[PDB]
């Protein structure tokens, strides 16, 4: 699997479980095609989110529904979502991990890309 | 002015100057209408980005052109753009500052709401 | 003034007021001498923390009492303290701002150096 | 093993390999006893850093030598070190992961604590 996530909760000090997300692929006219969805497990991950065949070179957007996560925790969130948008170059089985650290009014996102 | 930004560069330890951005408001059908553009000054800020009259409650997106920023700094970036999407509640002259801390492969974003 | 701070609270979206801190400079033998203390105001800042005369080059530590801050906010914290340790190069009236973004189990810290 | 680290490099998008660190335990008179040292592997980790017997309840400091890491990468760093100081409550095999995200002038650190 070429696309992984890892979400952490900076209030409780745990992975962020049960965060819904969507993966989309940019189209030529500037639109977006939804290619996968899921909800993180208790480790803040979604295993086998997409296949290599689903992940050709191009621009991808991963939208994480952080607002619902905070509402369920009892916190008042600032952001509607956290968006991560990047150009993927999957040749040679290059892998992408999108790391995300959540607080009610803030997030940090980084990427780990293999070679 | 109800919407401010403060952008810092985590590599060189300065504000991030000359970062282009676009502000959009979400429509009832789920699309986006662009309402303003700007470019940060050497303090990482943009003065008078929009007016209160342009800022009813609703969902807004600020799209920061971080890819161009990092290319111009000479460092290969990861993100195509940095988007900050938030629901505004301006009643009571509430003001919003979007703070943004940039690295080539990472950013942190937070808000200060008065 | 050559040393400033800016502390934000990532839970409530405000500056972090009433955060206590202590500034120390490292001695030649590797110990620490405390040179100043302060407490942030409601903007998350401390004005006139030290003077240029108190700020030769060297290694400095700022110790922020984040555990007390979070206990007072009513949220269990992880860290006992947040320490920022850096080598200062004041020649040329160079000024340092320590930016700090706090959550109960996490912090981000960066610097703006003029 | 009750104490793990995970260090990432926010410039290159990789784990931060070959970062030296030290683990110390606070003493009653306010001093520090060094209990372990190591250097991260290419995954940004140190496996089996300490044992459970080495990790009684108390205050611990993990000092990461980030300055040398950036000098080797060719960057000019701000911080001398990154310090993480916390009170450990290891009963019930509670585990601590210290996550650290590095840039030349900035770091983010969070903890993942099990239960
Ligand atoms: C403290 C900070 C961080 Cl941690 C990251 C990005 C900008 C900032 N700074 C600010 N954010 C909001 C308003 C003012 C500032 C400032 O630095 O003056
Ligand atoms: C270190 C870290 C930070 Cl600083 C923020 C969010 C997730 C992580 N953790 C990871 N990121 C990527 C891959 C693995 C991990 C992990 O913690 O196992």
């Amino acid at each position: 699997c070429p696309l992984m996530v890892k979400i952490l909760d900076a209030v409780k000090g745990t992975p962020a479980g049960s965060v819904a997300l969507k993966v989309s692929q940019k189209t030529a006219d500037g639109g977006w095609t939804q290619i996968a969805t899921g909800v993180t497990d208790a480790t803040g991950e979604i295993h086998n989110l997409i296949t290599e065949q689903q992940f050709p070179a191009g621009v991808y957007r991963v939208e994480f529904d952080t607002k619902a996560y905070w509402t369920n925790q009892g916190s008042t969130p600032f952001h509607e979502v956290a968006e991560v948008v990047f150009d993927a170059h999957p040749e040679g089985h290059r892998h992408y991990t999108l790391a995300l650290l959540l607080s009610p009014f803030s997030y940090t996102t980084t990427a780990v890309v293999s070679s």
